[PDB]
């Protein structure tokens, strides 16, 4: 068992998502002009998102749908699809990290959008309203 | 500013340390025989620790020594020493990541020990008792 209690796995996955969101949202703000675009900071943010996208899945242990969590129970009865959506987030995030090595803003925006689709798509199905 | 409020910066750096501890402790348990050693998991842990070690510094914004934190105000009056300690944690994490590419248990333990000193060394000076 990777966690002592269900409440440690919830906090772990919640912390992971939160930190990913902080780094993802900064890339969104730079791409929308809410804050100046910076190639080096954007690349750091993309690296952080790629790495942090590999953390939360470990936290979705059996029985951790009870408690102070927004995870829906259907996650575990459809864990194969949930797992697939998490792998595709990782893949998309690795692609955004690659796009940050290029100077093509089309590419950055496109791979960013694909990653944003992954956050959104999973929340729509597997996160409480 | 990267954070709207000081409390968001505290929560960010605390989450990063929290995820780091979970990953660092799993490596400790494997190196101490508290749980089966797994080279593939161990390497993932080492990768996770190195990536996570690059995150918390951003959360140490000025004025965030007040709030729901265990950080000492001293961090800000000795910020370059604190920063140097964070970089050395990154250095040691990178060496632990490299060591994880080998099967030399002694080198694994030494590398793990070197990271452990960094955690403890900084806590001893800059985290409340
Ligand atoms: C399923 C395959 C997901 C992917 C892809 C993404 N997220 Fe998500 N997120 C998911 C769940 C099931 C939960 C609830 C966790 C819980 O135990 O309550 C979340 C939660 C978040 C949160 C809130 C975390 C918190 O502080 O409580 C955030 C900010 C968040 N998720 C962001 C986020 C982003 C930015 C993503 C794309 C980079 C993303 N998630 C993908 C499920 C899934
Ligand atoms: C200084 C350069 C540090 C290094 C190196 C490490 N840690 Fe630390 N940690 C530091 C501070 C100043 C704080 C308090 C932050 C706050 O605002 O309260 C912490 C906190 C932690 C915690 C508690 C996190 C929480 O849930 O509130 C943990 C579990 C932790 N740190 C673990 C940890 C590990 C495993 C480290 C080595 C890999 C490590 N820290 C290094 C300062 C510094």
């Amino acid at each position: 068992s990777n966690f002592k209690e269900a409440d440690d796995a919830i906090h772990y996955r919640q912390s992971a998502f939160s930190l990913m969101a902080h780094n993802f949202g900064d890339m969104g703000a730079m791409l929308k002009g809410k804050k100046p675009f910076d190639s080096e900071i954007f690349a750091m943010r993309a690296q952080n998102v790629a790495a942090l996208s590999k953390l939360p899945l470990e936290g979705f242990i059996p029985g951790s749908d009870q408690g102070e969590t927004e995870a829906l129970a259907k996650i575990w009865t459809e864990k194969s699809d949930f797992d697939a959506k998490m792998v595709t987030l990782q893949d998309n995030a690795a692609a955004l990290l690659l796009a940050s090595a290029s100077d093509d803003k089309k590419l950055l925006k496109q791979s960013f959008m694909q990653v944003a689709k992954s956050c959104k798509g999973c929340h729509d199905v597997y996160k409480k309203d």
